[PDB]
């Protein structure tokens, strides 16, 4: 038996997440990251090898999702880190992709504390460069929320990425008129529309508004538009007559390590 002792108790669950903490850490440093891929097909006519990047942590034999580690990577600050690891090895297979005869393109998250992080523009300034990538193949998105309360920082950063001729848009993008406004303000060379709006599209009337209230907007303006979760053929088909530019989903193609989808 473990006789319980408060102290003792505090210190083991400390314990496990500075283990947690050390592991990101030796998963930095000794490359213990390893990103997947999900095809992006386009839907109105215009293929491009086109791919999101996905964030896994190989421990010890499990491939494990950032559903295991993210809120305490939140919590001890390595996130800006983490991100800026996923950009850097996502620009080197774009450059490993280029130099075997592929177009690759990258989708790659990145969060607000990147949108200040000199590391982060240098990391895309540099790795672009030297792996001969043109940064029109890097496509960066971000959640709008963390746009709204990063403006100016979102701004400057899209300013600064925009200038390597890298892609900025935003993920989770919503229909409210708070929405609208942002793309006064923020302009995006893609929108990823948020699950809430695109889930149901095949079926509710409301959704499918949503969607063309935000394409008919997207579209004159040159801002490309997205749908993720694409489950089925119907739904697929809905985003099509919606004006939706690309899905992706276990629909479309599952995550996996391989970038073996015929785009055409
Ligand atoms: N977004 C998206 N996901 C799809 C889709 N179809 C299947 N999935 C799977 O569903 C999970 C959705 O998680 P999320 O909301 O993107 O939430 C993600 C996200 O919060 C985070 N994450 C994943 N990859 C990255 C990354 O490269 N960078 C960062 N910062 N976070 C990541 O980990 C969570 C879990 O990711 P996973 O284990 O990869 O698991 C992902 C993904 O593998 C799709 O069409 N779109």
């Amino acid at each position: 038996v473990s006789i319980y002792d408060p102290a003792a108790a505090d210190r083991a669950e400390e314990e496990r997440i500075e283990r947690w903490v050390e592991q990101l850490r030796e998963a930095l440093v000794g490359d213990g990251f390893l990103l997947h891929y999900q095809p992006v097909l386009n839907l109105q006519g215009e293929p491009l090898e086109l791919y999101q990047a996905f964030l896994r942590l190989e421990r010890n034999g499990e491939m494990m999702s950032p559903n295991a580690f993210m809120a305490i990577a939140e919590e001890h600050d390595l996130v800006t880190e983490i991100d800026r690891w996923v950009v850097a090895r996502a620009i080197r297979q774009l450059g490993e992709r280029q130099r075997a005869g592929h177009k690759t393109h990258l989708l790659v998250r990145i969060g607000p504390n990147s949108f200040s992080d000199p590391q982060m523009i240098d990391t895309i300034r540099e790795q672009l460069a030297v792996y001969g990538v043109p940064g029109e193949r890097l496509w960066l998105q971000t959640p709008e929320s963390k746009v709204f309360t990063h403006l100016r920082n979102a701004q400057q950063f899209l300013a600064a990425v925009s200038a390597m001729d890298c892609k900025v848009g935003l993920e989770q993008f919503g229909s409210g008129l708070d929405s609208f406004q942002l793309l006064a303000h923020f302009h995006p060379a893609f929108l990823k529309l948020d699950r809430g709006i695109t889930g149901d599209i095949a079926s509710a009337r409301d959704s499918q508004e949503k969607i063309r209230e935000i394409t008919s907007r997207a579209q004159p303006a040159g801002i490309l538009t997205m749908a993720e979760f694409v489950a089925d053929a119907q739904s697929m088909s809905s985003f099509f007559s919606a004006g939706v530019d690309y899905v992706q989903g276990d629909f479309v193609a599952p995550t996996g390590p391989l970038m073996n989808y015929e785009f055409g």
